[PDB]
């Protein structure tokens, strides 16, 4: 989940 959010940067 860290990774698909963080995605925005
Ligand atoms: C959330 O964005 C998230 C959580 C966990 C993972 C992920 C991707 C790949 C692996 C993997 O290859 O495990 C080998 C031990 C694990 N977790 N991606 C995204
Ligand atoms: N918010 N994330 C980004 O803007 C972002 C763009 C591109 C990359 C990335 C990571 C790794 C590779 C590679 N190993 O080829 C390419 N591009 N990360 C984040
Ligand atoms: C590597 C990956 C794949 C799918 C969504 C987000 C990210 C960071
Ligand atoms: C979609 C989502 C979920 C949880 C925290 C932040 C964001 C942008
Ligand atoms: C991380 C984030 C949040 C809201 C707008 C833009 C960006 C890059």
């Amino acid at each position: 989940l860290a990774s698909f959010l963080m995605q925005a940067l």
